């Protein structure tokens, strides 16, 4: 069994979809990279580990690219004109059990579901109002 | 308009659901707080800044407490035995379009939809492997 | 094939069976654990290393605990009385053969197998006379 | 009791069987050794003590010969080459009482049952995949 | 995908082929193995990591056993004179393309295929003349 | 004979092929080039050497050019945006007879070859999973 495979990112319709592969596994940190230039690729690492006695702590990191070509004296290379950083760290006590977790799993996806603030705000360039 | 309103937290099928309802907008930072005893609620805040001249930063948090009930010298009380904290940081550079943005909402989405690593593993107090 | 599977660590026949999942496999080392909190489950880890020139080593680790649940501050904490561990190491030449590997396997089975000396002794909180 | 007593360590199906017997008591560590030179010997030793004011500890370790291409009763200067160690310690509990004992005891059973990872990947001069 | 499959290593025509299997994966390493004792095993590992801010870099190894005079499953010491180690490092820059890739690819396979230069003169225990 | 040959390294079927040929030995290093200017071309350099007193190390390179013009001071030059290298060394002991070394031949064809997992990794910008 592994949960470390590649799994579909951005859900866009069922052509343009973006699907992230694993790419290493060092240190503790899972990563996963979408295919073809590594410049303009999305980005998405995890990694889990005891903060303190009575916590453990998830780090996910998230990459989205802004594709685009570089010319540089006739030259051109495919790179990412910029990119948006996601990073979120989740505790969780030793005491939390699969139901206390499956609940914190649900909350996550409840703040953004489609229609809800959060969600509406970052998708409008917006902040609360 | 507004989109500072209550929402369905964790949609617990119909019946369960833990809504969030407006509190507080002081100083810039939106704060959602369920409803009861404030020692148990849900807590959800939100604010977005300009951290650089090119990009604006939105900080979420999100807290999921773990109901339960303290006994000291026979006064019984409303607490949260532990809680789950949710921190999440997302940087957009000014050059996001609304499309753009789309784009970053469904790579959370798509981050945690049911199935995936991060969720499963989240969900089964587990890491990746 | 892929050998990181579920399966049961205690079998109490169909009834009350300890079955133990993968969990982890951070930093090569995997990880196995019951369907219970961080603070109650059942765990088994696993890794191999090259020791020396000749000689590969496993490290197996098991963690029974004796569920309770304990009120700290007048709030009842999902917890563990205690724990019982076992460590084994394994050392095995590398011009040990597959058939060669079989036989460490078996005679391990036979070591614990119902009815023999170490297991009852253990059993009977009595040593070997 | 008295389980100082012979047993079967290799079960070949009653041909070729391995029977492993009391050979040493000296200091309370039981030994028990198969009918060969003790350089080609299957050993097993087991003996228990009070580790710590709260646990008791019982040490086995068993020795397994590398039969592929050996010359029986011959002399093989580099016995580490032709031998497999095995290192067990298991911590107990003071307060574990005999059910509890027993329970860890099928955990060891469990572990080591033929079909599961552990057990498969040793066999398979494998590691975890 | 989920290329970390069984492959056929050694193609000698159907009859006598050296298939090599899924044998670990700690660290994000992965590693193949032939049905032998280590020491006289095939054996194949790789590996991928971003090597510095504009390259990735592959690490593949293969080990081959000596096999003429070889004594199967049996005991040498002198392991180095019985294999041959073969280490290959790959830099792709981040900018390459799928369609780049691939073309490196072909790059190997030309430079490796039966009848030319290089291998050619390994096959005859040459240099270039 | 005279192993000292053109080959194709990049086989395009006939249309498109990129042939390299030899273009020096100087210093006891075998050197082929593609038909472009030293800026544009392919290259491949072999050389063996006695490592110890029982090894013998064949080291191998390719670069893969990426070629571009660009425009430098006001003046198109022909040139390469980027390379991508290629570094392996082969070690065979001395004992290796000439059936031996057809075997690692075999063996890092078998590697290369198209629908095995590490060339199908490379081609597509992924890890093994």
């Amino acid at each position: 069994a592994s949960n470390f495979t590649q799994f579909v990112l951005v859900d866009n319709g069922g052509t343009g979809d973006v699907t992230v592969a694993p790419s290493n596994f060092a240190n503790g940190v899972a990563e996963w990279i979408s295919s073809n230039s590594r410049s303009q690729a999305y980005k998405v690492t995890c990694s889990v580990r005891q903060s303190s006695a009575q916590n453990r702590k998830y780090t996910i990191k998230v990459e989205v690219p802004k594709v685009a070509t570089q010319t540089v004296g006739g030259v051109e290379l495919n790179v990412a004109a910029w990119r948006s950083y996601l990073n979120m760290e989740l505790t969780i006590p030793i005491f939390a059990t699969n139901s206390d977790c499956e609940l914190i799993v649900k909350a996550m996806q409840g703040l953004l579901k489609d229609g809800n603030p959060i969600p509406s705000a970052i998708a409008a360039n917006s902040g609360i109002y």
